[PDB]
């Protein structure tokens, strides 16, 4: 049913708080398509999720360039690993069953969280004094 569920330790800006919040929504949405073994609609929801991170990814780099984040350039290469690693672990849904998904969505879900917590928790202080919501 949930994988993850929202916390505190994930909250940002308001503005990011909603972006990260479907990102969540995401994961569970392909939590639920493994727990039923339904594998067209868990490449379906991968592929969204990804489409989604991308444009998410785009949303903060997008705030530390107008704001210019000195930051911006290192989080910017994280963001870009990771959408390498999502693609890489893509091509192994063709073939997988739900198995391989849930060992994806632990993958997701650990880089996510510690993404948020550790990463994006930098650039919360710097965003919110210069008046960003």
């Amino acid at each position: 049913d949930v994988l993850v569920k929202w916390s505190e330790d994930l909250a940002n800006l308001p503005s990011i708080d909603t972006q990260h919040k479907r990102l969540v929504d995401y994961i569970n949405d392909l939590y639920r398509a493994a727990r039923r073994r339904d594998m067209d609609k868990a490449r379906e929801v991968f592929d969204a999720l990804k489409n989604y991170a991308v444009e998410h990814f785009g949303y903060e780099e997008r705030l530390f360039a107008d704001y210019a984040y000195p930051e911006a350039t290192r989080h910017k290469e994280i963001h870009r690993r990771f959408v390498e690693t999502v693609l890489k672990w893509e091509k192994q849904l063709a073939a997988g069953d739900p198995e391989v998904v849930m060992t994806t969505l632990r993958g997701l879900v650990d880089w996510l969280v510690n993404h948020i917590m550790k990463e994006d928790k930098k650039y919360e202080a710097y965003l919110r004094e210069r008046g960003v919501s």
